[PDB]
């Protein structure tokens, strides 16, 4: 029983959601060739995963020095926190996928094209996504189910998805990272913009939930970018999706630790996939 809130507050999860739940969604390991050579990614399935039914789709991006398995790992524990927030009906069933910047040419301002090509097409053949087919025409017509998200250099790398990708994608989650791309932050709101306006998309089409600690070293390049933005006619401030379509969430005292950062995922993710949604739901 989701309902949109106006100013989301920070609120971790109970202690009780980091332990296991005896409704665990599946988790597969998957490798694939593209465009930077042969690599992997994790596809986190919801409890009750039916391949007749279609899913939203979250992809996540690790931080500098990790991998395609950090998300997962003991040292996160994302998954004990989807399948809790699932299992009690704070989260829609949704399908995770966690992949990498690492190997080949990859970095993790390249990725976006690597995610085009190959890693949508990958999942998305496989799996069961809005998509009903994977080349750009099927991708781009269940792009109001699709999301990309990420921490510190994958905060990075969501910035460069969201200008080069608003066709694929509609929601995004920056944790900790700012968009390097211009001299001022008043250059980089300028090209996230562009890019809105070459895409011809309303402001109803496109989500930016970012957050960050007061304490995590990324406030300081990230808030005068967000102020930024919201000066743009482009954005209109507020948590509530079904009025607005960006938000900046700030956690009193988290430092730049995944253990802080996994709670505004928890915060966050509820709050995404319900406009257009092919459900009927009173948020």
């Amino acid at each position: 029983s989701f309902k949109y809130e106006s100013a989301v507050q920070y609120r971790p999860a109970p202690d009780s959601y980091l332990n296991p739940c005896p409704q665990a969604g599946r988790i597969v390991k998957e490798t694939y060739t593209g465009i930077n050579g042969t690599k992997s990614l994790n596809v986190y399935l919801p409890y009750g995963y039916d391949p007749n039914k279609k899913y939203n789709i979250f992809y996540l991006m690790h931080g500098g020095g990790e991998n395609e398995n950090t998300i997962f790992s003991n040292d996160v524990k994302l998954q004990n926190i989807l399948d809790h927030a699932i299992m009690n009906g704070e989260l829609e069933p949704l399908i995770v996928v966690t992949p990498t910047f690492n190997g080949g040419n990859c970095t993790a301002q390249n990725f976006y094209q690597e995610f085009r090509q190959n890693v949508i097409p990958f999942v998305e053949s496989k799996y069961s996504t809005y998509a009903e087919s994977t080349t750009p025409q099927g991708i781009a017509a269940s792009r109001m189910h699709r999301g990309f998200g990420g921490f510190s250099m994958g905060g990075l790398t969501t910035w460069y998805v969201m200008v080069n990708c608003l066709d694929y994608v509609a929601y995004f989650m920056p944790l900790s990272g700012d968009y390097w791309y211009g001299n001022s932050p008043q250059d980089k709101a300028n090209s996230i913009a562009e890019a809105i306006n070459r895409s011809g998309l309303s402001k109803r089409e496109y989500f930016v939930f970012a957050a960050t600690g007061s304490e995590d070293i990324a406030y300081a390049n990230m808030n005068p970018q967000i102020e930024a933005m919201k000066a743009l006619p482009h954005f209109d401030y507020t948590s509530d999706f079904s009025k607005g379509n960006f938000y900046f969430l700030v956690a009193p005292g988290a430092t730049h630790w995944w253990g802080y950062v996994r709670h505004y995922i928890y915060d966050a993710l509820p709050y995404f996939f319900h406009e257009l949604e092919h459900h009927h739901h009173h948020h």
